[PDB]
């Protein structure tokens, strides 16, 4: 026994108001084949894909902290195992493992929500009209408590499609602390739970390879190797940093967690910050030579305006941008030939740029004609002037269709920024200035190429440093394509790029990082 | 099963490209030359091992033209990206050692465009006389 | 506690039908608990839950008495048990979980649910008592061989849930943890044998030998005092005096301590108009094995320092009556933007200032150095101008953690300069030519030295023996600070790499 | 008893291995005299000549605490009998009080170490 009893208690399953509930019996004579679970999953416990959450003080009461439904997707094997077989049924036991320090209060309640009941709201009044339990936050042992199946159909299918009797707590009355110095306990909590007497799959099937129950699987190559989303550059080091502007909403490396695109974020590492376009080269007697691009998708398809706010990887920054193009003039002796032209993003008071319609522009200080014949080229960049990093005009100055700006965050949450630097082009000092990506181009590669299934809210990360072995910080990742990170320093904070991220668990939004 | 014959990089903005730390002298014949001391792209320093160079150095022959970010001492100027002439093939008259980290580069210009020393990657620009030859 | 989902497993009743003699132990063992000192950690409110506080596999190592006993033996095969005790006080709360990973299983990084999927028990940071839980032996060989470290049950203890506690302003309150590990019912060792000493358990015993007698490593003089300097460069890469624990000789490091700064080669001297009497030595080993360029920056004993020092040769001369004479000459090793020094090749080409034709002779050499000129603790050019594979730097240090110096005085001409700043090495070669004589077997990754006094047999500091062939010691000075020369170290045991020392 | 049990109230002897030893038994037919030590003595406990120690937090693992060994000077009685014999044997039985405030941690451990063992650094 731990020392000592100044807390609570509960080992005791609390008596729940509901009958049993018949499992893989009903089945048995509907599903034309014999099927078991290896007999030594029943035996012991084991952390959900969804485990973890946290009772912070700040949390008012009413917000659901574990809102998980019955179902395979309730053990690392019975996800796993659920690949091959098409259909479940049957009960399950799930335990909650909340042992807060000995100087906390307040308690949850755990409701045994039926099926067919409206998501959503499911406010404090009404979580205790279902039959339910209440557990303090300082319980000592693990709280066991049953998920049974009601249900109407004999046996589930596999596939998210069906509705069981989910299993939802609430923060009853709130989390307040004890002890007498400048500190509150996060309780954190999680859950283990094992397949009942009679869980059992039903016809079996292929195990197919884009299946459902897929955890997510991130790249094992170091940030130090990935290519930044937002330049033709490596990624040269990842940060912190509140004084930027944390509420960015930058159109490249912006990918969802289940592959899906948003704005102008190319599929290649090359596509990046350019564009390929045809030309329409001429001379005139200010500057020089005028090119009048009419923008095209890089790999060669036509371009259209739709709802995303330019071509495929358009640069989404602003300021004035060099350019290389493989031309060939028709000056004779000297006939193929790459040439350097400019083009400046932005309002620039003579702004008949619109990357959205299809027409940009370029100008070359040339003093004779330079005699380009007119030709479809891609341009990729080559040193920036003016660096802003804010959208630029992508209309003449009208409103244009983009991607949401980089949140929301939690109270205290930062975003996790990759950070590269760029060739600069300037007069006065020498520091070339950094731009900040999300996440890397071979991140957006990987989710847009793997089509996970989402289950929560965000997937809890961490960092683990391969050379030494040790974490380096707990890093939360929303589904939006951005990783929130708890922190409260003033200045920047740089970590070192040798980590492999690897998801550690699901996790809802209201989970509190720990602070670095 | 994984593993990376050759020199391939990992990241697909390595490929054809170098980092190294350059030395930038003045001879008054050609112009401008550099000495570039050849680093992995990532910042870690470089080993003769089994590869036949730095990882993402371009094996194809044909005289390439680099463009690469360099900061001047002279007056109202800072920084800037320029351009230079690197030689891949054997060429007849080279030290270049990529084997061993030592890569030269040169431009045609009669004035002593002074360029200060310090650490820069040459992704290519443009390339000249191709051959798809090891270098 | 001791109630996890596996079968019992059976040891020296599976494996006796095919082994010769199945030895017993001394029965006091069995009811005596001992520590494997890998087996510690400390908790604290600053560590995210999923690191892995220790992770340790079955064997004959976890027992000092059977490291030990298992010298005699030739197979061993049974089960363990071991206990594991937090301490904490009734006003933490956290949870920790110890899993029994099977013998098969890809090695890295286990997140926090994945420990959990194994069998595993669950205790709190507030349990008083013992955690027992048993170790068995799921193998699939009869018995396993005690000269062959082979895949075996292993413990893993993970960090399920923070620690939340106070903590004063000193020192943060720590939980720490232990583990214990007995001998069960039926460990039994298989065939006897004469007892061979070096077998693969052995705690890396250095020489008892004050470090004042000891001879450096890297100039040819013996040790005048060892110190740490937070100033100096904190990851030099010296190429002399550098041998892994277990054995190997990393960079040009030479088995003797005559070879150093000195090199053998085949003399070339030839007049020139100019300095005189020049001479391309053609490189070799010293003990006359041929030399060729090979994964080492320069032959065996070449130094490792940039600077101007002169040679003592012994020169055949064929003039009358002056046969045989041991002159001086004069190399230059630093770059200097204008020397053919190619070592790595095996070309050094040293010359004198001499204005008369004095009529040498070829034939071997070895070249003593004589003294330094300008010296500067950086590579010379062990190429013309490119690169050499050579040792990687010292390193790395835990934050707070400084190199230890072993500093002799050199030679030195100047002409206003007169302190004789000088050279320093990692490990006297006393500690070289001892390593790689004994091929001792390294544990994990860092020994845990403690430098005693002889007489007064009071400590001086805790240094930590990182067997990439350093010693780093706690510190946070500003200034070098200088111990005193006539202690001992001894070893201690080993230590996970993350070990914290004592300040001094 | 004390108010309250958030403390670990170890009252037993733990289980040392190791057998009976035989005291003034091997030494009763070979010391020409008879002697007994008065019987009030062997009643209650009472302080060592060195009685004390601490274990404050700056005291790392390995130190030492107290290093005792068995002989007469062990009770301020049997140091001041042992002026007028000369010589001693037989057991002895040795409390260690040591009751740290309830927020305290940290272990030590306790080791029996036999005759013959090299003094010095352990």
């Amino acid at each position: 026994e731990a020392s000592g009893q100044d807390l609570v208690p509960a080992a005791v399953e609390q008596a729940v108001p509901i009958q049993p509930v018949a499992g893989a019996a009903l089945a048995a004579p509907a599903a034309g084949q014999i099927n078991q679970i290896d007999p030594w999953i029943f035996q012991n416990f084991v952390q959900c894909p969804l485990g973890e959450f946290s009772i912070s003080p700040r949390n008012t009461p009413g917000e659901i902290l574990f809102d998980l439904a019955l179902g395979p997707g309730l053990n690392p094997y019975l996800a796993h195992l659920s690949a091959m077989y098409t259909g479940w049924v049957g009960n399950m036991e799930v335990q909650l493992v909340l042992a807060g320090n000995a100087f906390t209060a307040g308690k949850v309640v755990v409701a045994l929500v039926p099926p067919y009941f409206p998501k959503g709201s499911l406010t404090t009044a009404q979580i205790t009209c279902f039959p339910h339990v209440m557990c303090d936050v300082r319980t000592l042992e693990p709280i066991q408590l049953p998920l049974l199946d009601v249900r109407r159909v004999l046996w589930h299918a596999t596939q998210d499609q069906e509705e069981s009797m989910r299993l939802v707590c609430m923060l009853y009355t709130p989390l307040r602390t004890n002890s007498p110095g400048d500190e509150s306990f996060v309780v954190s909590g999680r859950l283990l739970s094992k397949p009942a007497a009679d869980f059992n799959f039903v016809y079996l099937t292929p195990p197919i390879e884009r299946t459902i129950y897929r955890m997510v699987d991130l790249p094992v190559i170091q940030p130090r190797l990935c290519t930044h989303a937002r330049w033709p550059a490596p990624v040269y080091g990842l940060l912190v940093d509140p004084s930027l502007p944390s509420n960015p909403q930058w159109q490249n490396g912006r990918v969802h967690v289940d592959g899906t695109l948003l704005g102008t974020t190319p599929i290649s590492g090359s596509w990046v910050s350019c564009f390929a376009a045809e030309a329409a080269y001429k001379f005139q007697s200010g500057t020089g030579e005028v090119a009048t691009f009419t923008l095209i998708e890089q790999d060669g398809s036509a371009y259209v305006p739709g709802d995303r706010a330019a071509p495929l990887g358009y640069p989404d920054f602003s300021g004035q941008l060099e350019i290389e193009v493989q031309t060939e003039t028709t000056k004779t002796g000297d006939k193929l030939k790459v040439t350097t032209f400019e083009m400046i993003l932005g309002p620039t008071t003579n702004a008949d740029q619109a990357p959205y319609q299809g027409r940009v522009f370029a100008s070359v200080t040339a003093a004779a004609s330079l005699d380009l014949v007119d030709g479809r080229v891609r341009a990729v960049p080559r040193s920036i002037y003016g660096f802003q990093d804010t959208i630029p005009e992508y209309n003449d100055g009208l409103l244009v269709p983009l991607a949401p700006p980089i949140g929301p965050f939690l109270p205290g949450e930062v975003l996790l920024r990759f950070r590269t630097y760029m060739r600069q082009i300037d007069t006065a000092d020498a520091a070339a200035e950094a731009i900040d990506c999300a996440l890397p181009q071979e991140f957006v590669s990987w989710f847009a190429s793997n089509a996970f299934t989402v289950q929560s809210e965000a997937l809890l990360l961490r960092y683990r440093n391969t050379l030494t072995g040790q974490l380096l910080f707990e890093c939360k990742l929303y589904n939006e394509g951005y990783i929130a990170l708890s922190y409260s320093g003033s200045g920047p904070l740089t970590f070192p790029t040798d980590g492999i991220f690897e998801v550690v668990s699901w996790v809802p939004r209201l989970y509190q990082l720990a602070s670095v």
